[PDB]
């Protein structure tokens, strides 16, 4: 679907901005490393509650997430 | 939560605004009317497959919601 992978996208794209490892974010979302690695993946399992988790870890606000994640889907949908 | 808590708040936002009960959005989302007042009542998460789901029984675009959900953050907090 367009959704999850877009989600997935969008984080690791912010996930490499801030230069961080997965690791790092596993450690810094309260996910595990393997999770983030499935997440990035494919997003469809992931839940609100951890998507909030993930922004709290890559220190990002939930508006840019989003805005970010519109922008990449009008842009490439 | 914050983040679930603004989303479920939107959720329930469209349905009303297009005249939906719980009973049909449940239908039309693939998703229990239990699950549906659950999430509504914010006693539950919520997948971001379920979320796209939900947004295809509201009949409402992806990018829609969440600049619904932006708006709702950034005005109100």
């Amino acid at each position: 679907s367009f959704l999850l992978s877009k989600v997935s996208f969008v984080i690791k794209k912010i996930r490499l901005e801030k230069g961080m490892t997965q690791e790092d974010l596993a450690y810094k979302s309260n996910l595990d490393r393997t999770a983030i690695s499935g997440i990035e993946r494919n997003s469809r399992n992931l839940t609100i509650k951890s998507l909030e988790l993930i922004m709290k870890g890559l220190e990002v606000s939930d508006v840019v997430f989003f805005e970010m994640l519109i922008k990449e889907i009008l842009k490439h949908d």
